[PDB]
DNA sequence: CCAGCGGCAGC
DNA sequence: GCTGCGCGCTGG
């Protein structure tokens, strides 16, 4: 009511969800990124960065020398600080109204944060493997 | 060694 | 609907 369960895709939004910041944020550290990769520097940079309050007063230039190995480290720093701002000074239902969150990070959403995963129709591989095995175990 | 590959915005 | 953004990983 609604606590996603663990699946054996392990996918990290079912670590995250009780927080939709780190959701997210994580979302966007998969942005064609392979999660091999970005989930180690995902805990470094939650680590620096908390949480939004701490995320929206960053500059963008501190937080893309983090994401350097990842690839797209400057668009995604500059995303993640105007992300985190939306977050918390903007009103929204559903995260996609909020700048850098996209189909994946909404469906993400939808799946994880609310209960409204039989709504949801990713186009993502593990969101699918993840909603396919909820349809077949309920 | 090497090229194809793992979302979102802005226009 | 087209294009920039970008690294290291991966298969052979």
């Amino acid at each position: 009511k609604w606590t996603p369960p663990r699946s054996p895709f392990n996918l990290v939004q079912e670590t995250l969800f009780h927080d939709p910041w780190k959701l997210l944020i994580a979302t966007i550290f998969l942005n064609r990124t392979s999660g091999k990769m970005a989930i180690p520097v995902l805990w470094k940079f939650l680590e620096k960065y908390p949480s939004a309050e701490v995320a929206r007063t960053a500059d963008w230039r501190d937080v893309s020398e983090l994401l350097k190995p990842l690839g797209l480290y400057d668009l995604r720093a500059k995303t993640i600080v105007k992300f985190s701002d939306e977050y918390l000074t903007k009103q929204w239902k559903y995260p996609i109204e909020l700048h850098g969150i996209g189909k994946y990070g909404n469906d993400s959403y939808r799946i994880f944060c609310v209960n409204e995963w039989k709504q949801v129709h990713p186009e993502d591989h593990k969101l699918n493997k993840y909603h396919d095995w909820l349809w077949e175990n309920h």
